[PDB]
């Protein structure tokens, strides 16, 4: 069955062996289990540390063999010849299993020793195909590494009937747990990331790890930046985790009244945030979301915030900077025309709008003000009220009903934002009496329906308003001591990156006068 | 007297006369006397609008002539010949008097118009001098302008005695009210320059007819910046005025923690300010103090700024952001080495002392914390109690007494901030008991004696509280309806430039939610 030239390298390569390896056989009376049994026998012959055995009584397809350790049913199986140009794929098998270490990263490795699931994997390759050994060694070497993930490589020569019931359309071709896989050469890296879901659980292992920090920032965005910066620059061990890094920032484009640059944008602000963070020694974690806040049982002791990916972090001092998000109308057109003419904050947007019409989304204290300031800046201003009455303060009502380019339209919810491809021209709305729908034409629309601070989390852990901003006082205080908080989730009044960031610089100051005192 | 060329020049600018014009000479029986009636004489006859008359009774030089409009005794006086060089400042006095207008800016002549006080001038000159006639000149316009201003231009040729007996050096020679006043050439401008005060009586009249305001920013720093930026881009009349627009940080030079910025200067960041404003439609006023406030006597009327200079401005809303000053050591080297060793602030500079001692003068909260703060970043800190004891908090105490690179000075008064030229090498001290004067090696004094807020000039129109600080609620709100305050004035915990600048912006927006309800 072998050569001289194949059983040169293969003797060459056996040489390399630390463990024993034992090659167990089930056969039939076929050609192919004569030619099966010849080529173990030659294989065995080659090395005092592989051993040939059969046991025909075995519920697994005739002929195949396993390659495994003495006392162990672990390791990949062939079905069929291991010939041709899976020879290769032959030889790394047996050296996998008798010690010799795989050239893989260890990255990868103990990845694939980590995988947490139960994989039946079946690769059907031929003999000439030249795509099949990079698919069936990958498999291979999982099977060795972990024994959770099973592999039978199946000759499609000898298996033709297969190849036909199962449809096989072209080598390799995988299957796990009976469905198909995959087709075609995939990396052990691609296979490795189709079944590893255990990303997260290592993340968060990685967190557990960490010692615990003078104080613990939430929150990512101008506030939490900001305190990081200050906290940091005091030396104290500083930890900054946040969902992603640069908040609310991210989703906007100018920027004019970040006071002392006359015009920023908001990628390149979040840039600069980053550049200025990592200036000094803070411990920055991104892509995370705390889930939970434990206050310490007494003053002194340690909090702990919990993570969604299943962390704990600890800190004598916690910042929560979580910031806040603006409902949106939820309609079409609304995220296409987002800085291209739908604007969720009038402090910002106001002065590009002279000489144009545009709408207001909402009735209470925040839609009303918006709408009497925009009047003064802009041609004319509609604002929308979804119920049958505004919600705002009547002092604001009468103000705004006052004014002379500016309409009020009750019982009225979007339906759609209207552009040109580019930049927005309209809104459609629905009369939620009548059904009736009507277009308005306009330039811009600030959505003002309300903010939802980034707060449900801490439910039960420290107070809120009736709006849910996290209750502060002067110094960022909260009711908890040693839980400080700033910006867009607290009860400030402003939201805006002026202010979080002077927020987020003196709740630092607070917490670090409250270590002074505590530790 | 006069030659052909003379008189022919003469008759020339003569034609230009409107007014009629006197020339009255006081005569003796001499020679000078005699050329003087005889040169009167042939002016007179050049012009049906010059008429000359002798009145030798009056107490006035022999011989002078006044050179005068019917039914007046204004305007300029030569004695002795006011020919030579002096022909062309005859000319021109003959030319003023009678109607013609000078050549000068109208800023110039109302200035002079307008001068405040009562002056007699006398300039002494010579028929040779070259330097002369512009004094001369500049002095007869002054007395043709304002009847305050008296000028007898004296001929030393004719009046030796006068030149030796006042001890007159050289010519032209000025004497104000009998004092030496000048020599040598001077400007119209310059001799207005020397006697004007109403410089700041003009501002103050510049600013009375300013229009009430929306919003009066009071203070020109980073917060009040922060706020007229806020409020111009609402597109409300918006006033800005400080003493010196940049407030404290044109006092520092490296700035490392304004948030987004890795390092910006003092100066620099002002101009950027300055930039930022300028923007929008905001009226700067510089150098200018608010002096009092007085509260609209009731919600809704206006209220009053007045400055030091007397004027009143009026607005509806106004933003106190007058921020405050660091009390000094009052020593020699102090002011020398600022921002070369001597600094007032550990927020900012604490980073910059890696590795080196430094000192800590004052031993309240401020100075205690600050010991505390930089001895977790520094070699080691040396704090300096001018009292037998410290004041700040005991657990304050206890803790820096817990520290190791910490020794305390009770009794320490501050003598001299030693440097080598460039920067701290030392500070030396008296203990206040001994008497003894001591000497530490240090690279850096961080003076934490306490915070003067500049708001002594609100005294009794706002509250304030124990530390001369503002009180304000978390939207800024003064006692005051309509009154409001930001940054370093107020009882803000913490005193830095991204804090100021946010508590601006937090206070233009509350200041025009005032203007919503009320207007
Ligand atoms: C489109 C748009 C444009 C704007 N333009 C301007 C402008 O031109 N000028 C201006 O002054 N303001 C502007 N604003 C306002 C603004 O950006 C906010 O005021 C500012 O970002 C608030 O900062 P923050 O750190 O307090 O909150 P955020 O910016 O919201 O940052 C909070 C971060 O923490 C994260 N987070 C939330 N929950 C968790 C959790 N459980 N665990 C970990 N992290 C969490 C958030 O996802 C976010 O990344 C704009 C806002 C929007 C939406
Ligand atoms: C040497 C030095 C270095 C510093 N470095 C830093 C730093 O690196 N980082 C940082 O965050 N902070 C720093 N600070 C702190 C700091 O600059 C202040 O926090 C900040 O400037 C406060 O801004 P403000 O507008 O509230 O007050 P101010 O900056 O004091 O501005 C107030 C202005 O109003 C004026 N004014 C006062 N009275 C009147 C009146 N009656 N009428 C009209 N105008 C009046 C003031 O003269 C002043 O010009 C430093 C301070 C000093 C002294």
């Amino acid at each position: 069955m072998l050569d001289t030239n194949m059983k040169t390298q293969l003797k060459a390569y056996l040489e390399k062996l630390t463990k024993p390896v034992e090659l167990i056989a089930t056969l039939d009376d076929s050609a192919k289990s004569a030619e099966i049994k010849e080529l173990l026998a030659e294989i065995a012959e080659l090395s005092d540390k592989v051993t040939f055995k059969e046991d025909n009584s075995l519920p697994v397809r005739k002929p195949s063999f396993l390659i495994t350790n003495p006392g162990s049913n672990q390791g990949p199986r062939f079905a069929g010849s291991p010939l041709g140009h899976e020879f290769t794929s032959l030889v790394l098998a047996l050296l996998w299993t008798g010690g010799h270490p795989s050239k893989e990263a260890q990255s990868l490795l103990e990845q694939i020793r980590h995988i947490d699931g139960d994989f039946e994997f079946e690769t059907y390759y031929s003999l000439s195909c030249h795509n099949c050994p990079d698919v069936v060694q990958a498999l291979n070497l999982m099977s060795v590494l972990n024994p959770r993930i099973k592999h039978t490589a199946i000759d499609g020569g000898t298996f033709q009937n297969e190849i036909t019931d199962r449809n096989v359309m072209g080598v390799p071709a995988v299957f796990v747990n009976g469905k198909e896989f995959g087709q075609g050469r995939m990396t052990l890296t691609e296979i490795v990331a189709k079944i590893d879901t255990g990303a997260e659980k290592r993340a968060a292992e990685e967190l557990n790890k960490r010692d615990a920090y003078d104080v613990l920032i939430v929150g990512s965005g101008p506030a939490g930046a900001a305190a990081a910066i200050y906290s940091a620059r005091k030396g104290i061990r500083t930890g900054l985790m946040g969902e992603r890094f640069g908040g609310q920032i991210l989703d906007t484009v100018d920027i004019e009244n970040y006071i002392s640059v006359p015009k920023t944008e908001g990628q390149k602000l979040a840039g600069a945030l980053k550049v200025h963070v990592d200036e000094y020694d803070v411990d920055v974690i991104d892509s995370q979301s705390a889930s939970k806040l434990i206050p310490a049982a007494v003053e002194g002791g340690l909090h702990q915030i919990e993570t969604a990916s299943g962390a704990v972090l600890k800190a004598r001092s916690i910042i929560v900077a979580t910031g806040a998000k603006w409902r949106n109308m939820n309609v079409p057109g609304e995220d296409q025309y987002r800085t291209k003419g739908v604007t969720y904050c009038p402090h910002c947007d106001g002065p590009l709008f002279k000489g144009k019409r545009v709408a207001v989304i909402g009735g209470g204290n925040s839609g009303v003000e918006a709408a009497i300031d925009l009047a003064g800046i802009v041609e004319h201003v509609t604002l929308l009220e979804f119920a049958p009455e505004m919600k705002a303060d009547q002092v604001l009502q009468d103000k705004l009903r006052s004014l002379k380019n500016v309409d009020i339209i009750l019982n009225a919810q979007t339906t759609e934002v209207k552009g040109d491809g580019s930049k927005v021209v309209g809104l459609e709305y629905r009369d939620r009496v009548s059904g009736d729908i009507h277009n308005i034409e306009l330039a811009g629309i600030f959505v003002q329906i309300g903010l939802l601070p980034n707060t449900n989390w801490l439910e039960g852990a420290v107070e809120r308003n009736r709006m849910g901003e996290i209750i502060i006082d002067a110094k960022c205080e909260t009711n908890v001591k040693g839980v400080f908080a700033a910006g867009d989730c607290t009860t400030v009044p402003y939201k805006q990156i002026i202010i979080a960031t002077g927020e987020g610089a003196k709740a630092s100051l607070s917490a670090f006068d409250y270590l002074i005192r505590t530790k």
